[PDB]
């Protein structure tokens, strides 16, 4: 395999790990965000500002034709296909809807309003994940309204949190996100755009953390943003038994670089607060917040993740790349090694405190540190991931470059 028939050349230099090949399958798309595959293996793409587009595939996984499945200017990221293959769910910043779906023709009909009132202008993606273990259940993310959204201390803020809804219980015209139907799976989660599940049905989420981090040291503001805080994954567990896991936000953040913490020694994965005073101190975080399972580098901006299939026991993560770091970093797909229990529960191989070095590059730009976005510096910016059912092809969207790629074993 070298390339897909009729597909455009990649816009940018793309390097891949040993044993893989990469090629574009789609170009010139309008802000392609979330992607998935239906039950007949067709590719579905949210083209933010256009709608859901549907793409038939050949035996190599190349795209042969495209059509508009949902003509809608408001759906802006989230998309999933029910395990039955006969329903899809997609969202704007404000509302999640379902449609009846027929994979034979990639046709969406009979729109139904599910969940309402979610809009904010700061973090406006509403990631959708339908539980594969419990197919009547679906999760929705609502990120914070602001870098440090203090009201998110309360669950009933309806922000920086993921709720699980039972489709079969929803009134016909839908429900507010903050309602008894939206059961809090995790809160204190700044912006958890990437959501997936392991083979046991546990929900794992991945977080975009704090911008412009500082640490108060003897009353002076130390700028620690270059290498703090960590991006991170949470294991939110069984979505049929939601328990409102507290992830720490808006007060507690996760150490990436310990050398930024001179007042008292820290390890990667430890909690810190910006001020370390009043009620919400470092010690308070230790006693009250649930730790993530693994770390990824500051500002890398994970937007999706997917587990490998079959005998591939890795987690794959799309890192959109930073704006709040000099030099920039991310702009890649990475691999995190792990293992499964007998029941299919995934865990990373590295202990949390050793996880800074545990990931590795799968798909990269020429040099992530060269990706400023001014002049000729431009890079592909991974957003969405999906594996083919045979585990041989991994699709990757890049919103700002208008591309979808296939990574082939
Ligand atoms: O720290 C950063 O440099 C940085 C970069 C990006 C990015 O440009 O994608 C995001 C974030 N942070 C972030 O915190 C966040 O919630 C976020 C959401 C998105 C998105 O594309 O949906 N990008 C980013
Ligand atoms: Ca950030």
């Amino acid at each position: 395999f070298v390339s897909c028939p009729g597909a455009p050349q990649p816009r940018y230099q793309m390097n891949v790990a040993n044993g893989f090949r990469v090629a574009p399958v789609l170009g010139g798309l309008t802000m392609p965000r979330g992607i998935t595959l239906d039950t007949r293996g067709n590719l579905l793409v949210v083209e933010r500002g256009r709608g859901l587009t549907g793409h038939t595939l050949d035996a190599n996984g190349c795209v042969t034709s495209s059509k508009v499945v949902i003509q809608d200017t408001q759906i802006n990221h989230g998309i999933d296909v029910h395990p039955s293959g006969r329903r899809i769910i997609a969202s704007s910043g404000d509302i999640a809807w379902s449609w009846d779906y027929d994979p034979a023709t990639m046709t969406a009909t009979n729109r139904r309003t599910l969940v309402t009132g979610m809009n904010n202008f700061y973090h406006f993606t509403r990631t959708v994940h339908i539980s594969r273990k419990y197919p009547n259940l679906f999760a929705l993310n609502v990120g914070s309204d602001g870098n440090i959204d203090v009201p998110t201390r309360q669950q009933n803020s309806g922000r920086a949190q993921i709720r699980v809804f039972d489709y079969d219980q929803l009134p016909q015209n839908g429900v507010p996100f903050v309602s008894q139907y939206g059961r809090v799976l995790g809160y204190g989660l700044r912006n958890d755009v990437g959501i997936t599940e392991d083979r046991a049905g546990n929900i794992h989420s991945i977080e975009n953390s704090l911008d412009n981090a500082y640490r108060m040291v003897n009353g002076q503001r130390r700028d620690i943003h270059t290498n703090n805080p960590a991006e991170k994954v949470y294991n939110l567990g069984d979505p049929s038994n939601p328990r409102a896991i507290f992830g720490g936000y808006p007060d507690c953040y996760t150490v990436w670089e310990p050398s930024d913490f001179t007042d008292s020694p820290k390890q990667p994965g430890d909690w810190f607060t910006q001020d370390n005073s009043g009620q919400y101190t470092d010690a308070w975080c230790n006693a009250n917040a649930v730790k993530p399972t693994l770390l990824l580098p500051p500002h890398t901006a994970p937007l999706d993740m997917k587990f490998g299939l079959g005998n591939d026991t890795n987690l794959y993560v799309a890192l959109h790349g930073s704006w709040n770091r000099q030099p920039p970093q991310g702009y890649k797909v990475v691999v995190v090694p792990g293992q499964y229990s007998a029941s299919g529960e995934w865990s990373p191989t590295a202990p949390l405190a050793q996880s800074r070095t545990a990931w590795s590059d799968l798909l990269t730009n020429r040099n992530e540190n060269q990706c400023s976005g001014f002049g000729n510096a431009n890079c592909f910016r991974p957003v969405g991931l999906v594996w083919s059912a045979d585990g041989q092809n991994l699709y990757v969207s890049s919103d700002t470059s208008g591309e979808v790629f296939i990574i082939k074993r």
